């Protein structure tokens, strides 16, 4: 089954769609820029990088 945005929300805000994600196993975890910086508020963990959720499209026309 497909996920939902009642399920896919940031899950330490739940105030943003979660348009970002951690693919380490300590976040493994949906995020948007608040509750990134909350679980990458300490240097042990700033090697971690955000996953896109949305991207422009190949037109504008
Ligand atoms: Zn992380
Ligand atoms: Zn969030």
């Amino acid at each position: 089954i497909d996920p939902y945005l009642e399920d896919s929300l940031c899950h330490i805000c739940s105030s943003q769609p979660g348009p970002f994600f951690c693919r380490d196993q300590v976040c493994f975890k949906y995020f948007c820029r608040s509750c990134w910086h909350w679980r990458h508020s300490m240097e042990g963990l700033r090697h971690h990088s955000p996953l896109m959720r949305n991207q422009k499209n190949r037109d504008s026309s």
